């Protein structure tokens, strides 16, 4: 599906870049973009999700709020409610141009609608359950099963991986096409704490 023609067109849809100091914590996830006017063509980009409610930082087409289950937090820029609980914090999903070695994040506004579908769930589950400090240098994509632990495959994995790789990052998910494969949220948590795939030397 990868079109470098569609990516370049909608690059002028990117406006107002800025560099921020490091958030207290965050997580990075991919979003897969298609236009109706260009059937067959897709391109990915990245969102970094940080603490605090900052709708003013979003393009107005992304200024929608989704809720975690039972009134336990929310996230701006995500288009569908999240079927598990959060940690009582509202977050904001910002388009991510670059995460730097010092922790700074360069973000931008983008003329586009919010992230739809369930692929943001794996990063969100990790953000509210497992990440306390810093932003893992990894891109997470996957739907979370009703048991709240098992990860389920999503659409557009190869588009997501290209978007991750363009930013110098590995893609993390449950399915073929990712760089590190995690069956469930414990494993993805253990990956975060390890810093990389654990290494076996014979
Ligand atoms: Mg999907």
């Amino acid at each position: 599906r990868f079109s470098r023609n569609l990516k370049d067109r909608l690059e002028s849809n990117n406006y107002e870049e800025m560099e921020l100091p490091p958030p207290t914590k965050g997580v990075i996830i991919p979003v897969v973009h298609t236009v109706e006017s260009a059937p067959g063509e897709a391109f990915g980009s990245l969102l970094v999700i940080i603490p605090g409610a900052y709708p003013e930082l979003l393009d107005p087409n992304q200024q929608v709020l989704s809720h975690f289950k039972n009134d336990t937090g929310c996230v701006w820029g995500i288009g569908e409610d999240i079927p598990f609980e959060g940690d009582d914090i509202c977050y904001t999903a910002l388009p991510l141009k670059e995460i730097k070695k010092n922790g700074n994040i360069v973000v931008e506004k983008v003329f586009a609608g919010p992230a739809m579908g369930p692929s943001c769930q794996l990063g969100l589950s990790l953000l509210v359950n497992d990440i306390d400090k810093g932003v893992p240098r990894m891109v997470f994509t996957g739907e979370i099963a009703n048991d709240e632990e098992t990860i389920v495959p999503i659409c557009g994995v190869d588009i997501a991986a290209i978007a991750a790789h363009e930013h110098g990052l590995p893609l993390v998910g449950c399915q073929p096409g990712v760089d590190e494969v995690v069956a469930n949220t414990s494993l993805a948590s253990h990956l975060i704490q390890s810093g990389a795939l654990p290494v076996q030397k014979a």
